C-alpha cells in the first residue's frame, strides 16, 4: 500500500495473540506498545521523546502481524500514550517513505 | 526520494536561511524545531509525545525547505530530543509511506 499522511497512518497489529490498532512511526528507532504481557525474559529500558523519558520492559524476538505482514524483533512495553510501530519492523516489512 | 528506515531518516531543511538536521516523523502530527528566532508573533501550544504534555511555542506561515522541498506551514519551536518534520510539512512535500 500507498499510505498518505493527511491523518495518521494507523494500522491493525496482532502481537501475542491480540488485535490493536498502532502508528507506523518512521521517527521511533524501536516500537512500543501498551503495557500487555509477552513471554520470555525481559531487561528494563528508558526511551524518551517529547515531554521526556518513560520505562519500559524490552522483549526481544516477538513476532508482531502488521497490516497482514509477520516481522520479528525487539518490542518495547509500557505506559505509552499510543501503540507505536518504529524502524525496527518497519524495515522488516519493506516500509519507505517517499516523495 | 526513497528513504528506507534502517537508520533515522534524517535530511537537511532550511529555516530562516540555516542549515538544521531534521527527523521526518510520521508519528508526529506537526512540526517540531529546537529553539530559534523565528519571525511573527506566535501563539500557545500544547503538545503530547511519549513522555507526556509539554508547551510549544506555534508560529504560522513559515517558509521552510525539507530536503529539497518547499513547505509553508506551522513550525512549533520548543525543547525536543531533535528537530522533527511531521505530518503537517510531510504532506506539503507529498511524502507518503509505501510498503
Ligand atoms: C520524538 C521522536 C524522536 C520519538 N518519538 C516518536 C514520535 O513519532 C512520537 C510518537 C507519539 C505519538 C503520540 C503520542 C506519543 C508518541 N510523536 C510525537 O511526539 O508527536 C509530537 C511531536 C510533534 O507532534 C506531536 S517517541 O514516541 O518519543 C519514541 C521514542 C523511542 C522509541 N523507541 C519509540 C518512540
Amino acid at each position: 500500500p500507498q499510505i498518505t499522511l493527511w491523518k495518521r497512518p494507523l494500522v491493525t497489529i496482532k502481537i501475542g495473540g491480540q488485535l490493536k490498532e498502532a502508528l507506523l512511526d518512521t521517527g521511533a528507532d524501536d516500537t512500543v506498545i501498551e503495557e500487555m504481557s509477552l513471554p520470555g525474559r525481559w531487561k528494563p529500558k528508558m526511551i524518551g521523546g517529547i515531554g521526556g523519558f518513560v520505562k519500559v520492559r524490552q522483549y526481544d524476538q516477538i513476532i508482531i502481524e502488521i497490516a497482514g505482514h509477520k516481522a520479528i524483533g525487539t518490542v518495547l512495553v509500557g505506559p505509552t500514550p499510543v501503540n507505536i510501530i518504529g524502524r525496527n519492523l518497519l524495515t522488516q516489512i519493506g516500509a519507505t517513505l517517499n516523495f
